[PDB]
C-alpha cells in the first residue's frame, strides 16, 4: 500500500483505490493502474518534471530503500495477476529489484520528487507506473 499527497488530490494504484476515493474521483486509467481523487488537506509532496532514469524506492516486503536505474515509461505486457486479466501496461517504467503485490504503493523518488509508485513485479524485477506526464497535478 501507498500513495502521493500533493495539492488538493491523492494518487494511489487504482487496484487499491476504496470507496472514498471512488466517490470523489477526478481521473483514473485502467490501463495505466493509476487513480487521483479529491482531498480536504493540502499534500506535502512534489511531482519530479524531469526525464531521470536514477533514484531511490521502498520495498515493504524487506523494510528497505533501494538505489536503482529505470527503463523510460512504455506500453509493457503485464502477465495476470489477483486485480487484471494478462494485458498491455502503459506508461511502466521497469528496474532490477525486488517486488511483492503488497509492495504495490511503494514511491520511487529523484533528486526532483516523486516518479512514481510500485505496480508490478516478479522474475527479479519491479515496475512502477509514472506520474511525471499528469502536469495538472501541479496547479489547480
Ligand atoms: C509477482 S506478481 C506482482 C508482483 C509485484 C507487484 C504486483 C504483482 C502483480 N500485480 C500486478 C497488477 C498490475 N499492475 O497489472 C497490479 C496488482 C498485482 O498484484
Ligand atoms: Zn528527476
Amino acid at each position: 500500500s501507498g500513495a502521493i499527497y500533493v495539492g488538493n488530490y491523492r494518487v494511489v494504484n487504482r487496484h487499491l483505490a476504496t470507496h472514498n476515493d471512488w466517490a470523489n474521483l477526478v481521473w483514473e486509467d485502467s490501463s495505466r493502474d493509476l487513480l487521483v481523487s479529491s482531498t480536504t488537506a493540502q499534500g506535502c509532496d512534489t511531482i519530479a518534471r524531469c526525464d531521470c532514469q536514477t533514484g531511490v524506492y521502498y520495498c515493504s516486503s524487506r523494510r528497505k530503500h533501494y538505489p536503482v536505474s529505470f527503463s523510460k515509461p512504455s506500453l509493457i505486457f503485464v502477465e495476470a495477476s489477483e486485480y487484471y486479466p494478462a494485458r498491455y501496461q502503459s506508461h511502466l517504467m521497469l528496474a532490477v529489484g525486488h517486488s511483492e503485490p503488497g509492495d504495490c504503493g511503494g514511491i520511487l523518488r529523484c533528486q526532483h520528487g516523486v516518479v512514481g509508485i510500485v505496480s508490478t513485479g516478479g522474475n527479479g524485477l519491479v515496475g512502477f507506473a509514472d506520474v511525471r506526464d499528469l502536469l495538472w497535478l501541479d496547479e489547480e
